[PDB]
Parts: structure tokens; C-alpha cells; sequence
């Protein structure tokens, strides 16, 4: 919990943002003005993600992630690869949270009966 | 918690507006006269959204959003990206509210039994 | 909650004490050695009760209650009267708690949906 | 919370012993040889109970309880008053424990959904 | 678990023996030939009980229990007090085991899903 | 586990015998001619019981049981004591066996899913 | 058992990431700039996976896995081969672990009844 | 159980690997770099498979299976044939395991009742 | 004589009654059922006393005596005080009788010689 | 004078019987089975006493005495009160008879000299 | 004389037996074999007493006494009550004999001079 | 008169023997080897007593006495009961004789004066 | 010549334009603003070429060429293919012109001598 | 001879076109949108080539060439194979033309001198 | 012919200026301040070119050229495209001039010899 | 001339074909779709080759050449071997022709001087 996510409300917030934008890249091809946007949004979403994570996960994210180069406009492929990577990493982080929340709840309910 | 959204009825209202307009750009391409409208609508929707958020979410919303180029009529791609960004940001905002609101309900209902 | 009972775990403890002691006077008549005990017990439960109640309820309990005389051995009637008076007052205090506890729950659970 | 009861398995063990022995004093009258036994059992049972309680509950248990007189064999009435007192005090202790432990189970299960 | 009971199968065995013998003393009065039996059985059952308990509980049982004098034939009262005392202590020990057994099962079942 | 009872069909058989005979002494008082029978029946039933038990339980049964005085025809009280002693010992024996027997089943049913 | 995976929350986290990225290579063909990303992500994902695995699983993971050739940009085929390999390898690991964890739940739940 | 598979957790792991890789060859045709990989993967999976099986199955797998040649790149047909051969053999091995596991469970639960 | 006691045989009768009852309260403490009796006895002994005394001594006794209240059970102290008061009053009344009886004898014995 | 007691041999007989039983209640505490005897003995002793007394002493004896409540077994305290009452009442009865009888003997011996 | 006792030599015989046996029950507590003895002696002693008394006293003794129930071993209390009851009744019968025997002697000695 | 005791020197002799042995059981508890002696002595002492009594006293003694169980060793209590029974019965026998012996002495001494 | 090219001065003009623009697409990658230009330029260069060619070559050029779709921005690849295609076709036209122009000169230079 | 090629200016023209396009596939890798063009261009180039070739060369060209598959977008390898095939086939065609054409020049110049 | 270019010295002058500026954009990337210059320079260079071309070339140049967007700063790519467009068009313009100017020089030299 | 090549223009055509295709296998690695093509091309080029050679060279070519198998895709090595084998054989065939063409010319040119 707190050992992983410092701001739980914020990580899901940005998490849903990254997810629905990912579902947009698949919907229709984009143009340079839109691909250039998602690059800026992906960079800012990670910067905003690290503010809500524990020190351990910040570094892990930096080891796994690859910031885009601001001199070349990425492709619809890169944007899908980069975004879905965060979507899976957050959903696996969240699935780790929900399994531990199950352990804490059932343990107190069993420590009572 | 509720310290995050000051005017819930006002925030969710505009959010539903951004959601249904997002479903329209998906349906069929638009013309220049309408894209300029959605651009104007996108700007005013954020302004009315900031009035209903806390200062912490205000700045965060501004750090994540991208103002349009006043001199160029954006494409259907930009408008889908900008709008879906807000739709995702708001759904993650609400999921943080309801998970804590449900947490409040099952804490008092259990503090009784 | 905080407006009435300061130490909830302590109040329902002593109450369940006084409750089961009341079921003993009904079970069989007592002798001087036991009546003198229940009076001594009844005094201490009230002193331990005032420590666990809010200032307003302390006075109300003091205005309603009648301390026993420490020179005459009370009857089985007084002990039933004195104790059952508290049992009803404690059950009425908790029913005041639980009616609001459901209000806190069913209102927060409804403020979400 | 569980800071109140240090050895729960031990506190409830001795409690169950005092409860069923109480069911014996009600079942049939006793003789001096058996009344003397319960007094000895009553003394050691509280000593073993205080070892399993927190210091605050020790004092409260000590402020509420009454050590027997070794010079007089108590009556079947005294032993019922003394024992049921602890039975009521012990059942009220757990009711404080189970209501908060039940609160832990539903609050964490709600912080997830 | 093992910190409390070394031979679980044996303690529930002797326990059911002590319980049904307790239910016989209540059924009809006994004679010196029968009262003398239960004393020897109660003495041997405790010796056989200590073989099946952990070192901590052996000591606790000796502190709570009172061995009979082999110079006077006890009463139907004494035999009921002695036996029911063991019955509650064993039933409270078992209720302590089963409450913790639920904690072990509901914790591994929750740490998995 | 089953290391305890060598002849399960035989141990449970004789047990039901003493159980139903226990229910007969309870129903009505007996005469010297039938008490002498029950004394003989109790002796032969233990002998037939040891053939179906493991050596550890053999001595334990011998440590717990009390052979009758062949001189005096025992009373309805002794016969209730001797018989109910075995009935409790046997019921506690079976619950220890089947509780582990259930453990074998649900462990394999869980090792499959 | 649990000694196999040292950091389950971390192993599964990275697992979900690799799984969803696999669903992206499948969705649409990629370009050379994005294929270079997935190769880099594949290398860092395994590096972070071995940190959360025991040495026995490491070597087994290392004996089974195939580092990419850096002088050549892999195909959309290779990236599917490599990733799906881990996804199956990771899903079988949990199914091997969780099936024994389920055995812990039903064996203790049966060791009680 | 013990007579067929020595390391059950490992065998269902690799099986779930080989299974999902089989679903990749069906999804799209492969290139020389990917076909060459799956062959290397298939060889290593059998080495990791033989380590986890009983000696009889080691030989049975060796009698049924056909190792690939390391000088020619196999076709999409061979790789489907080779892998699917193992998938059926692994699913058939487990159904032999699971059908007996129900026999062990449903028989011990019936030997108890 | 005639001016003091009208029925001397009756007063010495009741006096020995009230006297011997006084030696019982000193012998061992009493219970509510016996204290309630002695109160009833003390009143009836006084009513039967006034019937056997001259009018002057009646009123003297009424000025000296204090009737018990019939709604509260007196203490062993009151009962000791109340009865001993009569015993001293009767023995002083009798010592007045015997001193005059000797005066009648030795004066008539002196008129002769 | 002797008209007071109609059957002197019968009254004093029963009186001696009541006196020595009183010395038995003092010697050791009694049980419910023996207390019930003395209550019945107390009732029949008064009945046999009224047959040997004159009507004036009958009603006086009935006005002073208190019949026991057949619905409750009295205590050793009540039986001491009731019996000692009669012993004192009877000893005062004889002292009233013997003092006047001594007066008769010193009147005829003096009417001669 | 003959109006009351038919066999004077026999009544003082059995009387002494009943008296010294009474002094034994006080001396030390008894066992069932001894308590059962004294019941048989007390029953036969009354039977042997009735053979030596006049018809009037037979009936009075039967009205005063309470035969024991042969279907329960009396207590040390009952045997003391029953025996002491006869001891006083016999001592009061003899004191009635001695008071009249002196009257017969001193009257004939005075009818001579 | 002398028709009752045929051999006075023998009856009194053996009587003193039983008396002094009674004073020995009172002094200290006995062991099984000595209780068997006193039981044997009690049988022969009655046998030698009947030889010195008239047939009427033989049967009467037999109607009052209780033969011991040859197959069971009596307790310290029985021996006191049996012996004290004889001691009292013998003293009452002589006191009846001695009272008549004085009648022979004083009546003949008065026929002279 | 006249049968192939109507405006020779114009074709080598636009041809040189297409050639040097082709050398720019090779020189550095382009952006949507530049890729969009070359599409418009390539379309207008073909339109201006057909005005300068004979009817036979106009048709052949349209059969060989593929106009771009104005509703999508082409790649640096498409523009290179489209442009280079024209460059060779124009260079092949000129080599056909130059080979015949040498035939016109050399044949007349030989028709003279 | 010159009957081989009916339209020399046209065969060389298209030949130059295919040659320089080959120089583009070599220059940089292509994308699916451009690879699809070269397939379409390759088909129309052969169609325009046969119009300028003799029937013998048509079939020979048709016997040597390979029509593309509609479904698959060819690779940079296929397009290089297909195009270079024609360029080599065409350059060998011209070498057959020019070597005999040069033979005419030296034969007529020698038939004169 | 010369009817095409009215001011040859001016047409080539400005052309060389666009050519050498083109060699500068290739040399190093530019900044917004210089791109704004080249954009203005490109506009005036075409204006000064049209003054020196014939009306027919004015339109063709205008039909081929593309005015820049003055609300957006063009890229380094567009400027290379726009400039190279002119550089290619101008060299092709002169090659049409130079081929006819040389044609005049060989025609008069042949009309003389 | 006629002794070796029947259709010289055709053989140097296919040779220049086979030669230029060989320079492609060296240029970049191929895929299965291209390797399968070049094999098909190589087979048909030989069939077209045998049509253009003299019968002696046909058989020699068949003795030297090795036709490919049509069920396995050859390697880039085989394709380089197969074609280069022909290219050398063709260049050696042509170099023999040029030496004989040199023989025909120089011998006739010398027969003149």
C-alpha cells in the first residue's frame, strides 16, 4: 500500500487518462500535431506519475521507461508501445494492490471470528 | 477527499458534456466550421471545470492539459486526443471519489455491527 | 458518536457487565453478603461509566441516578430497580448511537451512487 | 485496540472456564467443600486474567472486582454474583473487540472496490 | 497451534471423556463407590491431559486446578465443580484454536487471490 | 492417524454397543442379576476394544479405565460411570480421526483446483 | 513454495506490462523505431523480473530465454515469440504457486472441521 | 502423483509456456529468425521438462518425441506439429493426475463419513 | 408483688423466653429469616408482658421500650440491644420482688420469736 | 397452678427432646435433608405440647410461636431461633410451677411447727 | 410407672446404646458403610423400644419419629438429628419416672411418721 | 432379674475388653492388618457374650447387632460403630441390673428398721 | 522528336525540378508540412508535363502513374518512389530523343560525302 | 534482329524507369504504402514492355517473369529481385541489339573501302 | 526562345542567390529567427524572378510554386523543399536556353563551311 | 560461333539477367518469398538457356549443373553458388567466343596485306 503508492487517488486518475488516450491511438491514425501532443502528454503523465509513487517504484519506472526524443515526432506505433507499457505497469501495480487489500481484509475478518 | 472537488454537480455535469461530444467526433468527420466550435467548446469547458476543482487539482489539470493554437483550426485527431484526455482524467477522478465514499459507508456499517 | 460516548469500547463492556448481573438478581433471591456486593459493584460501574461518557451525559446520568446509602443493606427490589434503570439507559444510549451510525453509512453510500 | 488484551487465547480460555462454572452454581446448590473450591478458583482465575489484560484494563478489572474473605465461606449467592460479574465484564470486553475487528474487515474491503 | 497443544487428537479425546462424565453427575446422585471413581478418573485425566499440552499450558493448568485429597470422598458438588472447570478450560482452549485456525486459512486463501 | 485404530469396523461396533447399553441404565433402575451382567459385559467389551486399538491407545485406555471389583455387584451409578467414561472416550477418539480424515479430502480437492 | 518468487507484487507487475505490450504487437504492424523499443523493454523487463525471482527460477528463466541480436532490428514475429514466451512462463508460475496456496486454504479449513 | 511428475509446479509452468507459444504460430506466419527461435525454445523446454518428470516419462517422452535438426530452419508446419504434440501429451498427463486426485479426495471423504 | 406483677408465673416464663433467645443472637450471626422472626417474637413477648404486669409497670415499659418498624428488618445489633433491654428490666424487676419477699419472711419470722 | 400443665410427664418429656436437638444444631451445620427433619420435628413437637397444656397456655403458646413455611426449607439459624424459643418458654414454665410448689411444701411443714 | 414403661430394664438398655452411638457420629465423620449401619440400628432400636413401652407412648413415639427411607444413605447430619431426638425423648421419659418415683417414696415415708 | 445374665463375671469381663479396644480405634487410625483383627475380635467377642446371656438377650442382641462382611475389610468408622454399639448396650444392661441390685439391698435393710 | 515531345524546352525544365526535389527527400527526412508540399508539387508537375507531351506519351504516363490520395499525408518513401519513377521515365524519354538526334545528324553528315 | 523490339524508344524508356526505381529500394527501406506502389508499378511496367517487344520476347519475358500475389505486400527483397531481373534482362537485350548494330557499321564501312 | 526570359542577367542573378542560400540550409540546422528571414527571402526572390520572365513562364512558375504560411514559422524542411524546387526549375530553364543558344552557334558555322 | 551458341543474342541476354540477379543476393539478405522466387527464376533461365545453346553445350551444362529441389526453400548460400556457377560458365563461354572472333578477324585482316 503506502510502501508502493504514496498518492493512490492520483495514480488511478492519471492511469485512466493514459488508458483512454491509448484507446484513441488505435481508433484512427493521427497527425503530427496529435502525435506531438501524446508525446508531451506521455512525458508529463510519467512526471506526474512519479509524484504519486513511493521511492522504490519511481526508480523502477525510470529503469523500465524510455523518454521520447523531442527532436523527432514519434509514430502511432511508438505512442501505442509507450502508452500500453504504462497501462500494463499500472494495472499490474493495481492488481498487486487489490490482492494485498484482500489479504488485509480477510485476515482481520478471520482474526475476529 | 471531498477536499478535491468543490462543486461535484458542476464538475460531473461538464464531464458528461465532454464525454458525449467525444462520442460525436468518433461517429463521422467534421468540417472546419465545427472544429473551430469544438475548440472553443474545449477551452470554455476547462475554464468551467477549474471552478469546480480544488487548487491542487487545478494546477495538476493545467500541468496535464495542452492549450490549442489560436491561429490554426485543429484536426479531428487533435480534438479526439484533447477531449479523450479529459474524459479519462475525469473518470479516474470519480473512481477515486467512489472508492473512498464506499470506504466511508462500509466503515460506519461495520462500526455498528 | 463523539458527541455522547468518549470511550465506546469501555461503555458497552460495563453495560454487558451490569446487564448480566441484573439477570442474577432475577434468578434467585440474595442474602446480605451478596446484596452488599451488588451495591458496591453498582457504585463502581457508575464511576467507571462517568469516565466513559461525555460531560452532558455525565450530568444527565447524575440527575437521574440515586446513589445508595452506605449504612443500610438494600433489598433485592432496589438492586433490580437500580441496575435495570441503567440497562435501559445504556440500551437507549446505544440505540441513539446505532440510529445515527446507519444515517452516517446510508448517506455516504448514497452520496456516491 | 488489541493493545487492550495481550493474550487473547488466554483471556478467553479462562473466561470460558468461569462461564461454565457459573452454569454449575445455578444447576444445583453446593456444599461448603465445593463453595470453598470456587473461591480458590475465583482468585486464581482473576490472577491469570490480569496477566492477559493491558494495565489500563487491569486497574479497571481491579477497581470493579471484589476479593473474597478467607475467614468466611461465601454463599451460593456470592459466587453467582462474583462469577457472573466477570462473565458480563468479559463478554463486554470481546464485544468491544469484535465490533472494531468487524469494522476493519468491511473498511479495507471497501477501500478496494 | 503447536505452541498450545502438542497432541491435538488426544486432548479432544480425553475432553469428550470429561464432558460426558460431567453430564452424568448431573443426571443422578452417586454413591461412595462411584464418587471415589470420578476422583481417580479426574486425577488420571489431568495427568493424561498434561501429556498432550505444550509446556506453557501445563503450568497454567496446574495453577488453575486443585487436586483432590485422597483422604475424603468428595461430593457430587465437588466432582461437578472440578469437572466443569476442566470442560470450560478445554472448550475455551479449543475455541481459541479454531479462531486462529480460521485466521491461518483465510490468510493463505486471501494472500493467493 | 489411522495408526490409532487398527480395526475401525470393530472399534465402532463395540462402541455403539456400550452406547446403547448406556442409554438403558439411564431408562430404569436395574436388579442385581442385570448389574452383574453389565459388569461382565463391560469387562469383555474393553478386552474386545483393545484388539482394535493401537498399542499406544491400549495402555492409555488401561490408564484411564477402572476394572470392577468382582466381589461386590456394582450399582447403577458405577455402571453409568464406567460406561459413560468409555462412550466419551470413544466419541473423542472418532472426532480426532475424522477431523484429520476430512483434512486428507479437502487437501486433495484443493491440490487439484 | 513462496521461496520461488521473492517479490510477487513486482513479478506480477512486470508480467502484466509484458502481457499488454504483446497485445499491441498483435493489434497492428509496427515500424523499426518501435520494434527497437520493444527489444529494449524486453531486456529491461527480464532484468527486473530476475530480481524478483529465486536463483533456481532465474537460471531456468535464463536457460529458456533468448537475448536479442542488437545489430539487427527484430521482426514483429520475433517480438511476439519472445513476449508470449514469458507470458506463458509467468502464467504457469502463478498457476503452480496459487494451486498450492489454495491447498493451504482448504487443508487448514479441513484441519479445523 | 509422485510416480509420474517429480516437480508438478515446474511441469505445468513449462506447459503453459509451450501452450501459449503454440497459439503464436497459428496467429501469423513466421520468419527464419522466429522459426529458429521456437526450435531452440522447444529443445530447451524438453530439457526443462525431462528434469521435472519421473524416469518412465522421461523415456516415454523420448520414445514419442523427435528432436529437431540444428542445421536446417524448420517450417511453420513442423513447429505447429512439434509443439502441439507436447501440449496434448501434457494435458493428457495432467488429466491422468486430476482424475486420480478426485479419487484420493472423494475416497478419503467417504472413508470418514 | 401484687402492686408490681399481676401474673408472676407468666412474666418469669416470658422472661426466660426472651432471655434464652438473647443467648442465641450472641451465639452466631443471623439471617433475614431469623432476624425477622425475633422482631415478631419481641413484639409478642411485650404484648404478653403487659398482660401480666400491673398498670404502672405497663406504662413504664412503654416509656422505656421502642417498638420495631415492620417494613425494615433489624440488625443483629438491634435485636441484641432490644432483647437485653428487657432482660435487664425483668431481672431488676425480679430483684425488686425477691428483696421484698425476704422482707416479708424475716419480718414475719421476727414477729414470732 | 398445676392446672397450667395437664400432662406434666408428657410436656417435660417433649421438652427434653426439643432441648437436646437444640444442642445438635449448635454442634455442626446441617444439610437440606436434615433441616427438613427438624422442621417436621418442630411442628409435631408443638402439637404434642398443646395436648399437655391448659387452654390458657395453648393460645399463649400459639400466640408466641411461629409455624414454619412449608414451601421453603429454613436455615440452621431459624431452627435455632424456633427451638431455643420453646426451651426458654418451657424452662420458664417449670420455674413458675416449681416455685409455687415449693411454697406449698413450706406451708404445710410450717402450719405444723 | 407401669402406665408408661412396660420393660424398664430394657428401655434404659437400648437408651444407652442409642446415646453412645450418638456420641460416635459427633466424634468423626462416617462413610456409607457406617452411615448405612446406623440407619439399620436406629430402625431396629425403635422397634425394640416399642416392645418395652406402654400403648400410649408407642403412638406418641410413632407420631414424633420419622422412619428413614431405605433407598438412600442418610447424612451424618440426619443420623445425629434422629439419634439425639430419641436420646432426649428417652431422657425426658426417665426424668418423668424419677420425679414420680421420688413422690412415691417420700410420701410413704411421710405417711409413716 | 438375674434371669437375664447367666454368667456375670464373664459378661462383664468381655465387655471391658470391647470397651478398651473402642478407646484404641479412637486414639489413632489403623491399617488393614489391624482392622482385620478388630473385625475378627468383634465376631468372637459377641460369640463369647451370647454364652453368658439368657436366650431372651441373645436374640435381642442378635436383633440389634450387624455382622461384618467377611470378604471386605471394614473401615475405621464401622469398627467404632459396631464396638460403641456393644459398649452402650452392655452399660445399659448393667445399669438395669445394678438399679435392681440396690432395690434388693435397701428394701431388706428397711424391713429391719 | 515531334512525334514524342511537343514542348522540349518545358519538359527538361520540369524534369530538372523533379530531379533536384528528389535529391532533397533523400537528403533529410521530412515533416507533414513538407511531405504535403511534394504531393501538391508532384501532382502539378505531372499536370504540367502532359501539357508538353504528345498524345501518345500523355496516355502512357497516366497508365504508368498513380495520383496520390489527397486525404492522407504520404511518407518519405512514397514521395521518393513517385518522384524517382518520373525521373527515370523522363530520362528514358530523353535518351530516346538523343539517340535519334545523333541518327539525324550522322545520317545527313554521311549522306553528303 | 531489330524485329525483337518494336518500339525501341518505349522499351528503353520504361527500362530506365524500372532501373532508377530499383536505385530507390536500395537507397532506404520502404513502408507498406510504398511497397504496394512498386507492385502496382511493376505490373503496368511489364504490360507497357510487352507492347514494345516481339511475340518471341513476349512469351520469353512472360516465361521468365513472376506475377505478384494480390494478398501479400511484397518485401524490399522481392521488389529488388523482381526489378533487377528486368533491368538485367533489358540490358542484355540492348547488348544484343547494339552488338549487331555495330556490326552493320564496320561491315558497310569495309564493303566500301 | 529568348521570348521566354526577358532579363537574363537578372534571372540568373536571383537564381544563384536562391542556390547559395539552399547550400546554407543544408550546412547546418537553423533557428526561428533565420527561418523567418528565408521565408521572407523566398517570397521576394520569386517576385523579382517574375519581373524577369515572360508571361507564359510567370504563370507556370506561379502554377508550380507554393506561397508560405506567414502565421506559422516554416521548418528547415519546407525551406529546402521550396528552395530546391526553384533551383531545379531554374537550371531546367537555362538548359532549355543553352541548348538552343548552342544550336544557333553550330548552324551558322555550318552555313559557312 | 554456330558450334557453341545457337541464339547468341538470347544467351548474353539471360546471362546479363543471371548476372544482375546475383549482385542482389550479395547486396542484402533475402526472405523465403524471395529465395523461393530466385530458385524458380534460376530453373526457367536454364530452360531458356538450353534452347539457346548447341547440343554439346546442353549436355555439358546438364553434367555440371544441379537442379534445385521444389519442396525445401534453399539458402542464400545455395542461390549464390547456383547462379555464380552459371555466370562464370557463361563468361568463360563468351571469352572463348571472343578469342575465336579475334581469330576470324585477324586471320582475314592478315590475308589481305
Amino acid at each position: 500500500l503506502t510502501d508502493l503508492v504514496e498518492q493512490p487517488a492520483k495514480v488511478m486518475r492519471i492511469g485512466t487518462m493514459i488508458k483512454q488516450l491509448l484507446e484513441e491511438v488505435r481508433a484512427a491514425p493521427l497527425d503530427e500535431a496529435s502525435r506531438n501532443r501524446l508525446r508531451d502528454i506521455h512525458a508529463t503523465s510519467i512526471r506526474e506519475l512519479e509524484d504519486g509513487l513511493a521511492p522504490e517504484l519511481r526508480e523502477e519506472l525510470d529503469r523500465l521507461t524510455l523518454p521520447f526524443n523531442e527532436d523527432a515526432v514519434p509514430s502511432d506505433a511508438e505512442l501505442r508501445i509507450a502508452q500500453a507499457q504504462l497501462v500494463g505497469w499500472l494495472e499490474g501495480l493495481f492488481h498487486g494492490i487489490q490482492t494485498a487489500l484482500f489479504a488485509q481484509q480477510m485476515a482481520a475478518r478471520a482474526q475476529l471470528q
